[PDB]
């Protein structure tokens, strides 16, 4: 009969989280469109249009301040047990590890709907921060809740507060890195999630999934690219050479939208005016002489520039440590999980589809004398 | 829900005119062994066998000896047409067209057993004159008459080669025809399961059987090729450094189906080493003995072989067939089992039917001119 | 057990070209309405679209057709040598010879254009080539094709040396039209298996016509419209009609098992024909056919063996006046381009099909000589 | 002309195209060798050509010439004897290789390396040089 291998087609059903359209661009978070949900909005109400659904007032919104601020530690034992860990895998598998224990701590309805919910959102911050000081050897620092959330992040990871404009721009880089259409975690959500055991398996299993293929993903490529490009002179050379490689040309192409997308439109016009107000260094010069390069020649083509290497520059620019940019984007990856999660236990049916079945049959064992 | 990929064993029939066995390696050719039938047998009683089925007595011999000696002629039109053809490519498509026009030369379209017997003696007795000829022909060499007078594998080689044939190489020859006179079911085999079951024509058949009896790239001579190329041999070194770098199985040596390196080449390798006795000590015989010799020295633990191909191209080499003959001359030894299925074929009377499962796109919109 | 008489029903493969489904009468070009583009189609573009896949430009196509244009000789050495063929059968046998040109005149590409340019060659000369037996067949001097003609309006104007107006000449498009696309045939198969091999597409077409032959070859609209006129007399059908029930055999154009459900392109083939009969006028050939129509119609009422597209593409061809023997010729300039595309896509399939069998003779005796 | 267009579209292997008797020499030379009506711009440079074609030095065509002049037999083996010797040397022409050396100019910014090569190869320069 009919069937699109791979699963290439087939429908779910009527998804009810937010609307997108590619033709025009469109972005309706939540129905709301992104441009237009970007003018001078918190993470607190697109996360509850996200999960919740419905814009918040002021009173809940100061009682989630509060509230968070109260469950904004992580056990000392937590740390000693930590201690036990060793000091030379990749992050990855590191932070899996990490949430792994969640349940541990918190174990066993419309209450537990919330408690375990706000906690994992506060929580997983402190988590890879005390990673990212545990992997070396330097001490840890205080959970602090009298900064913003973005701030002490900063605070925590790098023992240095941030700056208002910055944690700004990182909320902005978020919200755009808030959530994709339904993506794999999201898929492998669904493939979970239906059976309604826990939330805490459930984004464990999205951030397992979440490392990319080959425990890598397109940023890491990127930026080494960038960095790969120093000198400037040689731009032209490399870039016949690459064109006789018949490849994605780094930093140009993908396969979603064929206008591209205007979250690289908001990208460019934000670094640029950051590259503005801070010091404009080589490095900087030396990015829009390349970029200058590569689009006098993709022009024809359409294929523009990841959002991975604006990404990068940001990072460096903060100075982002390499092995971080999977956990920064499996924040957000996560945060998407919880919409997932909460409508995902509403459906409640066990799904278990058939199989083309090609084995030999008729056959029969033989001794081991014989076999 | 199943369905082995390559149509994997599809019995559709229990076919009743061949048999062997493959684990012993015994070949009964439709019930005749291998060895037992290979002894002392001519050509005519084996191919009465194999379409007939019945075993020929003396008379019937001398009358098909007489008979098929009378229609062994070409026609001088067909010498003059075919003036009109090119000469640089491959003999291939040259021999299907030069087979092609025997409606032109026949429309019996049947009595039922007058074209199963006269226009199938007048087709078995026919393709030698158009090989030889297009061997003559593609080089721009002069005709030579069709003769009865010699024997027929005797005659063909005199006239291919404008030099008479020799008995004992023409008996080892059928032996080698004989052998490669029959295969398993083969994909020549299966074109005629395509056709020869709605009986059209044996004639066309056997044409369409011809043409697509081309393989992958029309192998064995690849195989002769590597052959010569070795010469000397004394870097068996580099050889199995090469070998072991390709992991693939060395072509010619080594087969799907036989595990147990059936024994035509024994009775090949038994041949060859006959006639290098008789017929001198070719230097290059000599080297190729030698090449033989180290290659089954590594290969013994592997149970894979140097396959019979390699000593038919030594026996051509020493007979002297030119490039394209070896494939003419598998069309030639083999070509009569379509023969025996047309026979089989059309003793069925069922239409084929194409039948699959498509999984394309199911309900698209196409557009008027977007 | 792996027993089935006759190899029947066993699916192979999931094409990517051909959407055969019997209950519906569904159309389904590659997953395309036969109808919805048929409203506003081109054979050119409906080639285009079938092997090159998509689509085409409108500068594409107007240099394929200048190509082909540029490419429609024929050989002067091929005229000579093709008085040289016999003078005494029917096109069948002519033809399956014929095809063999190319090997002594275009053949040692086995690339860019390996497959881009061999077919447009065909194309653009087996039309005259293959006319070119019928204008000779009777011992006729034949002409040139013309210059400045359309593809059809050249083919009339060699064909029959006279030029009619433009509505036969998108008639005959349509009806090539109709018969453009097959199910999966034994042609098709047996032209899978000999591409398979990937020998090459000419010979590959060579084998596949030598194939092509029926039982003793011939063709079934030919016979259909034998029948036709041996039926004779309209209004005695009738008795015709009981003495053909009496011998149990299935009404001659009528009662295919795979379409049985009036399929809309033999109704559209009946309101042309009404149409055509309309504009030129009635004849004898088409009052009696309309009787006979409504006498078998009115007869059975029983097993609805319907009057198929056959009875009146002969009409059609006789509005024409061409060979009646000529419809095989017409059925495979059709078919061919299916087994080119179907060519096309097999090309990607490297899977080398072997399939097995059984036998159950007899073994293990001896020779003996001197029977 | 008419043997020369017949000989060339003879390698084409198509069938002949007759010429027309209607058509100026240098217009029906173009139109049969090329099936195509020329202008007239070109046709009068290729008659002013020929004018240069015209004459020469003493030419071992014209030395031949009288050589067999004697013999008094039939100016078809004097034209014939004419061709015979007029080939290139050793079947190798100066134009022929001009047009090769022309060919193999390829790019033009690399003039000066290539110049300086042929300067160290020290040949009459490739396309400039009499007797």
């Amino acid at each position: 009969s009919e069937f699109r291998p791979g699963l290439e087609g087939v429908p779910a059903t009527l998804s009810s989280i937010s609307f997108v359209d590619g033709q025009r661009g469109v972005l309706e978070y939540r129905g709301i469109s992104i441009e237009q949900l970007a003018q001078q909005s918190s993470f607190l109400e697109t996360a509850y249009l996200l999960i919740w659904g419905h814009l918040p007032t002021q009173q809940e919104l100061t009682e989630f301040e509060h509230e968070i601020r109260y469950h904004r530690r992580i056990k000392f034992r937590i740390r000693d047990m930590m201690k036990c860990f060793p000091d030379s895998g990749h992050p990855m598998d590191a932070l899996q590890a990490s949430a792994a224990a969640l349940g541990l701590f918190y174990s066993r309805d419309p209450e537990y709907i919330r408690a375990a919910v706000v906690r994992l959102l506060a929580k997983i911050p402190t988590m890879v921060a005390a990673f990212q000081l545990i992997r070396k050897g330097n001490d840890p620092i205080q959970p602090r809740d009298e900064l913003d959330y973005a701030a002490n992040f900063l605070y925590m990871l790098t023992e240095r507060e941030p700056d208002p404009v910055a944690a700004r721009i990182f909320d902005i880089c978020l919200t755009l890195h808030a959530e994709h259409t339904i993506n794999a975690s999201t898929f492998s959500a669904m493939v979970t999630a239906s059976t309604l055991t826990d939330p805490y398996a459930v984004v464990a299993s999205a951030v397992g999934t979440l490392a990319g293929p080959l425990h890598g993903g397109a940023n890491e490529e990127v930026l080494d690219m960038l960095e790969a490009i120093g000198s400037v002179e040689n731009v032209e050379p490399y870039l016949d050479h690459c064109i006789a490689t018949k490849t994605r040309i780094m930093g140009f192409g993908h396969r979603v939208y064929k206008v591209k997308d205007p979250r690289a439109v908001i990208l460019q016009n934000l670094a640029e005016q950051l590259f503005d107000i801070f010091g404009h260094d080589p490095y900087y010069e030396i990015a829009v002489a390349v970029e200058k390069a590569a689009a006098e020649r993709l022009s024809h083509k359409g294929i523009y520039p990841n959002v991975d290497f604006y990404s990068g520059l940001v990072y460096r620019k903060l100075g982002i440590p390499s092995d971080l940019f999977t956990p920064v984007f499996a924040i957000a990856r996560v945060a998407g999980w919880l919409a997932h999660w909460k409508e995902q236990l509403n459906e409640n049916r066990i799904f278990r589809p058939t199989q083309i079945y090609t084995g030999s049959r008729n056959l029969d064992y033989t001794p081991i004398a014989d076999r």
